[PDB]
């Protein structure tokens, strides 16, 4: 069924959890051995989300080459991305190794550091310029160059220096600060605004490696940005636009990550946000 419609069809007969789980229950089930040896305990947020082997960033180190992120690669609509959790006290240099050594342009934050009075991620970058961050463990130095502070997000310009070569890049930080603490935004509006000053930046082009997107375990705010993304490109490139199908588009990200999209809202918000950046794009 075309999108707009089936999304009708599905609010009059309320059958939105329905639909949900038959995703949950049709989704790839990988192996995840490399996230559950005990030597990586430290390096998960959540037990019960892990990255499957096949798809996992592999951190170039020999001693662990281990961290909680994923490769979601997209080949009808050309666009990779990282998933990944939000860093942990003892994650923060293996993150910025990650972006250092897959070459990305710009980190996606779609979550605040405490929300509901507990802490969802760790302060990973600087808030003032003269204080600078050095993360010894990895031999990166990061520096916040800029800051502008808008009504629903936050962009900042960051340098990230490899202190083992002296060599300088440009990372920008994409923080949409006003996902509400329960449930999904009421419109969809100020979350498709941020995805396109995401796409004006370059962070999402060919020419850098794939953007690193996070909350605060990378499956459900994480996901709906992906998702989103990739199903308006795909609208684009095709003859016939209303042949884009979101659950199965949802289903092949789930070949690569578990677990994208937690709830039945975030789901239908997806939908939502589809429908409505369709009509803007022309
Ligand atoms: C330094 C040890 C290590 O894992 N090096 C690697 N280089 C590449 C390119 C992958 S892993
Ligand atoms: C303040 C940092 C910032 O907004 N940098 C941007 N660069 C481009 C190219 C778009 S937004
Ligand atoms: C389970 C999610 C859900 O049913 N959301 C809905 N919102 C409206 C407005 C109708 S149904």
């Amino acid at each position: 069924m075309e999108m707009e419609k089936e999304f009708e069809q599905i609010d009059k007969s309320g059958s939105w959890a329905a639909i949900y789980q038959d995703i949950r229950h049709e989704a790839s089930d990988f192996p995840s051995r490399v996230a559950k040896l005990p030597k990586n305990k430290n390096r998960n947020r959540y037990r019960d989300v892990s990255p499957f082997d096949h798809s996992r960033i592999k951190l170039h180190q020999e001693d662990n080459d281990y961290i909680n992120a994923s490769l979601i690669k997209m080949e009808e609509a050309q666009r990779s991305y990282i998933l990944t959790q939000g860093p942990l006290p003892n994650t923060v240099g293996h993150f910025w190794e990650m972006v250092w050594e897959q070459k990305s342009r710009g980190v996606v934050m779609l979550n605040r550091v405490m929300e509901k009075g507990s802490l969802k991620c760790a302060q990973y970058w600087p808030q003032k310029e003269e204080k600078e961050m050095i993360f010894e463990d990895t031999n990166l130095k990061l520096t916040l160059i800029s800051e502008d502070i808008k009504s629903y997000y936050t962009v900042r310009q960051l340098e990230l220096e490899n202190l083992t070569t002296q060599e300088t890049r440009e990372i920008l930080h994409f923080h949409y600060t006003t996902w509400p603490d329960f449930g999904v935004p009421e419109s969809p509006a100020s979350f498709l605004n941020f995805l396109f000053k995401v796409r004006e930046s370059g962070s999402l082009s060919p020419e850098h490696g794939p953007v690193v997107v996070h909350c605060s375990a990378g499956i459900g705010r994480s996901g709906t940005f992906c998702l989103a993304d990739t199903c308006l490109l795909l609208m684009d490139k095709r003859k016939d636009p209303s042949s884009v199908d979101i659950k199965k588009v949802l289903l092949e990200m789930r070949k690569f990550r578990m677990g994208l999209i937690q709830t039945a809202d975030q789901l239908r918000f997806s939908y939502l946000a589809v429908i409505e950046g369709a009509k803007f794009i022309m």
